[PDB]
């Protein structure tokens, strides 16, 4: 069988849509009949190289594809034959690694990662590992759902490291398709939540979305704004795009708060040592979820407590969805719709 | 009526040893006879005025001072004339508080700090706040116990904060005057210690002190060579924090990690985001400790189970003693003696 | 000089409405004029000289007392006069014990009780440690603020020892004084409801109040019961004044679950210790709450997000509000009201 | 083709030494050669089908057998042939429900044990799941490692799940097959050990392990001793769980603290609540430990931290063994010992 997909061929270059060979399943293998797939920032950083360890070319992009199980290989127990799953970022993991075995897969240096060391879901199959996959509830749709499987996921495993309890303060830096749906996490967790961005619409979403405060750092200082009005966070999530906000961050917090890290612009962001030391300040890096986080994130979107702001688009428009969440001009996420 | 004191009366300017009139304690305060001192880099930068708060002056320096409780005010039952104790950097805190009512009085934003912002141990006598003076060990002399109040406290809290565990690897990084503590109180709490420096005598004395793995940075990558050994450490205590040290803990730390930065750098350091986040590490500042710290601490010296490197100076000398320890002279740590 | 007070002259016997003289404050202490009193059903036992340690007789109870601050003694800066403050069950505690430095001031060998070990708040005024009242918000009334001081605190404690996170699930048995307002902290706190009481009363306000299931142990076996709906608790909150229930509470968690106890019924409650062994299961007791936990459980009923249920009474009528207490025919919780 | 194996083919009977088929290995299962087998008291419930859910007859029992990988089906990857493995109680977990997928297999309700739901150690060779087996140190004998499958990873688990840390004091409640070996963990853990049994030998045993203080309950009480010599004990892990070994700890625990509960004791335990709310205690049940927790167990008798007291006997002797066991005539832990 063909099949139509987006493949990075060069970086920095247009993504051309070809016909490709469509994957089949090997022994222990699922394939998965792609019925929407989520457009996340890191697909712009792997098309564009920014990272220090590339992605392989040629590939076809996509870590928040959905659909139904198509075929099964060998050997598989955990789905069947039209079950309805994702294929996040954490394509596979050892298994029995320490950090395996501890349950924190995310860590696992063995691991694959979808639509960046293997083929992903910017096709109209993909093949996948069943024991890493998603497992969709079904009462959400496969477009509203993508989301989860990498914004969702990521930005519900985030707050849980920022070590804040019900009653306390968060900030979410950022708007964007992790920041959007981490307003809907952080209140869903009984935080209050302030947020910040560089654009008025993105905050303007956080308000609809359920922040309480919020403020554009190109307007003021955010960090001096946020001590002011809330006298400082319990702890932050940084899901921007660009290291300027990962200082800021770190003044936004009370002594003790605690600051973690999703965004993955390149680069180094500059960190106020001194005072982290003196008013015993957390940076924590977090990335993505293990399948556990996984579950318990889809079951939000299932309780209707989280739901992502969505537009659609064909596969044949990538580059322009690429275009403009490069230039910031999109509303929380952008999902290829492979519906019929 | 009159004691001697050494006195700050000008940033930068030599100490003065003069006569000053003896601190009389008030309603909840006490009175410490002082019989040993001990001195620190942190004393340099009270002197020196150079962070960004800055102590008031005149003032007499120290917050390492140990003694007797020689004189009590009303309504004092923490403590009773005659009991060994110690004044250290916490001289007091607003009880109120957020962080006061967690039990994380370090956090104080109003506290008070010994030989800073208000006088210390550099004098015949220091009224002190009975309800955080450290309540000494009976077996353990003046001297010896005394820097235990600052590297002791400091690097032992550094390690609980790395979040560690029994049979867990954790890198000193540094094995000066509060790393050659360190090594010690880690290898009590049951981790298992590898020792960074570049300077072969103090890893030769790090192996003394139990350390199962040393690395030279100067000869040897110790990021590259500890991944290969052991895995990466589970935890790494920078007690230098100077921009190459940060860095290398990066590099050391296993993925999940945590490095805990025991000491005050001036300048902004270059934090590298996407290895603190796809490695899921954690940044933590961490210096001095609450007074359930201290006490936990000085269990350990008690026991015979930590012992700090030190050698005697007299008050009339602190002059030379600032400048052997601003010209890196000194090993382990100077204790100025007030004994007969 | 003089006000009226409900005061246990003996016990087992109706409690006596007199004029007694008004407690004045000496220095560290302050004076509170009581306009609202709750009654706990703490207050039963206190009264009965019931429990392992009695009151010593006379004695005035109340330890949901709540008002303003009438007069100041000397050094007192946490509060001033007109202050709106409770004085709670832990009365004062020494500040400086191993748990009191590591902020878990309810386990204080030394504490002292309100409306126990000394005089409470069943009377026009009450004499309190300053450093130990709860500071009460503005915009809360005093009627329904009260229970807070002792039911809400309690409960709210309870569920952070559960040790369950959002979107889990919580049982809430016995929907009383406790358990009506444990269900509104638990949904605060981001977790699934669920409740257990004998009568289907009282499971009606806990489903108002958000509970998403309830059941009735004299109808069925609530354990197994909940083993098929919900699948098993993470975790279950004990609030009931039956052994049996204690009993009952093990059986409807899932693997690794815990069960936190409030209640504090006499006897011993049988305990399935293979089951707890076999399936990981923790039992852990929970003792009112620090003033950190009283101040952020002030805080969710300050933001609405937790509303007492309460009928008020008069002093005088005291006795007859114990009556209808110990035959469970009260519904949330009887407030004494002082209101002219 | 064939093997001598000892069967339970009776409840209650002697074991019957029989020449039975060599099990072989499908798909994702290897063989192992057994060369040491340890036995424990689990072993004669396994036999008389004494609890709450049966072994199938006939089987093979013996959770405790290690050797050398002989056969490897295909699709297996952690292990090969000639490696080093021990086949644990967990011969193996579902993967995939919610206690798998938070690293807690343990916890899985659809697991299989060892020498009890499926064929043991008690035989020359058997079939595991290369997944679950333990990975053997290269350092130490077969003999003196056996026992660290079941009595080690236990009694280390039980001391983690104490919440204590460094310093700390913890009562090892029974100094017995179990018990000798906790102490040495607890030891290596850095905690402080009090040892409390009835047993002199035993007790003198214990200091000679490490124990800084032991108590003869005979002949004191130790929950009132403990209180007055070190304030009650942080934790205290019971590994003879009987009713008055249970009500002793609860006793001997200071308030806050934590009682693991290391064994499989039959009917209910009366568990005092006023004591139990009071005191703010928490009881846990513990017993073997997750794969991490095995490996992390291993790894203190691979550097000598822990040894197991250790005699062996003949397979052909395994009833001789059994009589001795029942009559609470084995001190330490037998190994049957297969090496020619
Ligand atoms: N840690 C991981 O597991 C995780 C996983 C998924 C996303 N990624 C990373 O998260 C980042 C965000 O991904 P996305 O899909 O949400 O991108 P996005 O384009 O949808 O959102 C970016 C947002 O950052 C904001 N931004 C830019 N500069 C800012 C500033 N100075 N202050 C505050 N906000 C600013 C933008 O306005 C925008 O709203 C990317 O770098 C992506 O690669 C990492
Ligand atoms: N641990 C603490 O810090 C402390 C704090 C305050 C209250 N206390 C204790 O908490 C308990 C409750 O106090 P309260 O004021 O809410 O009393 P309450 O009379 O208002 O509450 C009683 C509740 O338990 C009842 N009950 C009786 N049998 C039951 C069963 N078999 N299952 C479920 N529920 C059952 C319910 O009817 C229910 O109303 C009391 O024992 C009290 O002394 C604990
Ligand atoms: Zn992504
Ligand atoms: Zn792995
Ligand atoms: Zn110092
Ligand atoms: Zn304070
Ligand atoms: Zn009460
Ligand atoms: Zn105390
Ligand atoms: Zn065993
Ligand atoms: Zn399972």
């Amino acid at each position: 069988a063909m099949m139509k997909a987006a493949v990075v061929r060069a970086f920095g270059a247009p993504l051309t849509i070809d016909e490709v060979p469509v994957p089949q399943p090997g022994p222990g293998q699922v394939q998965v009949k792609i019925e929407a797939s989520g457009v996340c920032h890191t697909d712009l950083h792997a098309a564009d190289g920014d990272w220090p360890v590339k992605p392989t070319l040629p590939f076809i992009p996509g870590h928040e594809g959905v659909g139904y199980v198509s075929a099964v290989g060998s050997g598989v127990s955990r789905v069947k034959e039209g079950d309805r799953v994702g294929v996040p970022w954490l394509y596979s993991a050892c298994g029995y690694c320490e950090h395996c075995l501890q349950g924190w897969e995310t860590l696992c240096e063995k691991q694959q990662n979808t639509g960046y060391s293997v083929n992903g879901g910017y096709g109209e199959y993909v093949v996948a590992d069943p024991n890493y996959v998603g497992l969709l509830p079904d009462k959400v749709g496969f477009v509203e759902i993508a989301p989860i499987l990498c914004a969702g996921v990521t930005v519900y495993k985030g707050l849980k490291v920022t070590d804040t309890r019900p009653g306390q303060w968060v900030v979410i830096s950022g708007i964007g398709g992790l920041g959007h749906v981490a307003v809907q996490y952080a209140r869903a967790m009984g935080l209050r939540v302030a947020a910040v961005d560089i654009d008025d619409a993105k905050l303007n979403l956080a308000r609809r979305l359920g922040a309480e405060v919020a403020v554009n750092a190109r307007d003021t200082d955010p960090a001096a704004w946020l001590q002011k009005e809330i006298g400082g966070a319990h702890g932050v999530l940084v899901t921007a795009v660009s290291p300027k906000a990962f200082s800021q961050a770190i003044g936004m917090v009370r002594r003790g708060g605690t600051i973690a890290l999703n965004g993955l612009p390149p680069g180094d962001f500059g960190t106020p040592i001194f005072d982290v030391v003196l008013k015993g300040i957390t940076i924590r890096g977090s990335i993505v979820g293990t399948r556990s986080d996984l579950q318990e994130s889809l079951d939000f979107a299932a309780h209707g407590d989280v739901k992502a702001t969505v537009s659609t688009a064909k596969l044949d428009d990538v580059n322009d969805v690429f275009g403009r969440l490069r230039e910031g001009k999109v509303e929380g996420r952008v999902v290829l719709d492979f519906s019929r």
